[PDB]
């Protein structure tokens, strides 16, 4: 339907993987930063930081495979295709198909997973490393109690075997999904999107197929990527990318742990800083977001 | 159309200063209220309660905002769904009988007001049996991954309104039937009278009725977390003799060793695991009858 171009500019790209297509906006020149969004979301929430990084840099903003209008690849018992390391060799994949070997890449949310899953799989690929309002999956599901079973309910909801989130997320998605874009800002309302954005969110969030693969994600979030990343705590693998750890000051990463106490855990060179932002930073706080990531990758 | 599954009880609507309580009544002998809890009613005792009454005046109440109860108004703090708030209105209905001093058994939620009945108001219990839970402070606080996922619901439904209620109410028939039977031994609708899976569903199916489930989901949340908390930290062991009963599949085994846990609680307490998921009486009906009248009787 009636959806704007939010990346004026931008040319619009389908990357072809071994496991489907990858839709992204790209714009700028320089080297390659690539932008992955996380759920509820799609590419689009880069509309208001996007730009000033195409300053610098060859801006990619991809919906996460199974996201936005990306491909969605069949899912299997394991959720194998929406686990994060599954995700970030699509994208690794997606990025090779544009000639990016070695790329800059800021992730948010489930797009922040995919990529320090990456760094943690395949940190070769990646110059440096921006995660936005995000511990790892570990993190989050190793402090998983009351408090934070309420505040992030939505992980274990989401999680339950199908269809039981698809069949409820069906009896009013617009509702869940402005609903989740609202409580997570720090105004708990929509007042700090693009009403455009929400519109994008929205018809993407109303195709059911499109909210099982966000399910899938949550259940890989629980079960195999969870599974990964018990296995580099274990080893002590660390990122070894330089890598910027940004968190809303009320977002949902604050919530569990200091997040770059945290992050200094999963890596060895990690800087990181508050944004007066909940959790959408790229929306809620451009300004900041944008001149963070354009400090930390220039 | 709704099936009497208690032939030969009568029907009462008890007034409280919170709303009336309706209850099947029958039997003779000294009084025993039971509980149920959710998505359930008080038809959920249909098959043990014939057996009690043979030898115990025998209430079968719906719990306050619950099948055919009234629902008094909730509030902020959830108030008249803290189990402390139902166990006073189920005082108060009592002592509407007559009954200032009796046994009492629950299942599920109608199991949370029970215990928290008898850590209030000990002296109105002679014997209490809570079927198939662990104080919700437990829960909450044993809430790690694995138990977040397996009770998801408890942060799900806790959500504030009206998320869990918009989404329940695009599809109630589903999400109460997937309730009935996720928590089954047999993962299906089979251990259930259909005629009692009638009363579940059009129970579930008023919105109001879903709210007041919420509400009370909100209360286990938060102030029944509190209350249990003062207790548990206070050394506030209920007096009163107390039988455990649990199921093997059922969802308090799931948290830890429930007679373990009880022991921490009850000064008297005896356990005994029964073959069933969590709906005792309905899955269980002859074990958990024997169980129940058993512990009640000399
Ligand atoms: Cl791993
Ligand atoms: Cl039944």
């Amino acid at each position: 339907p009636d959806l704007a171009d939010l990346f004026p500019g931008f040319g619009s790209e389908w990357i072809n993987t071994s496991s489907g297509r990858i839709f992204a906006r790209v714009g700028g020149d320089g080297p390659p930063l690539l932008l992955l969004h996380g759920f509820p979301q799609t590419h689009v929430m880069w509309h208001r930081v996007a730009p000033k990084l195409a300053e610098r840099f060859k801006v990619i903003v991809a919906d996460l495979p199974g996201y936005g209008w990306s491909d969605m690849p069949e899912s299997d018992e394991q959720h194998t295709p929406y686990t994060k390391r599954a995700m970030a060799k699509q994208l690794i994949e997606a990025m090779e198909q544009l000639g990016h070997v070695h790329f800059a890449l800021a992730g948010h949310d489930r797009g922040a997973r995919v990529s320090y899953r990456l760094a943690l799989d395949s940190p070769g690929r990646l110059s440096k490393l921006a995660v936005l309002d995000i511990l790892p999956t570990y993190e989050y599901w190793q402090r998983m109690n009351r408090a934070y079973a309420l505040k992030i309910y939505h992980w274990s909801f989401l999680a339950q075997p199908a269809p039981l989130p698809e069949n409820l997320l069906g009896g009013d998605p617009d509702f869940y999904v402005k609903a989740k874009l609202a409580s997570w800002t720090r105004a708990g309302d929509l007042s700090a999107f693009d009403p455009r954005a929400v519109e994008h969110y929205r018809i993407a969030f109303a195709d059911p197929m499109r909210r099982h693969v966000m399910c899938e994600d949550y259940r890989a979030g629980a079960y195999a990527d969870f599974e990964h990343d018990k296995i580099d705590v274990e080893a002590g693998n660390k990122i070894p990318v330089p890598m910027l750890a940004l968190w809303g000051a009320s977002g949902i990463a604050q919530s569990a742990a200091t997040p770059l106490d945290v992050w200094r855990k999963w890596a060895s060179d990690v800087q990181g800083a508050p944004i007066e932002s909940g959790h959408f930073l790229p929306e809620e706080a451009p300004d900041q977001t944008a001149e963070a990531l354009v400090r930390f990758f220039s």
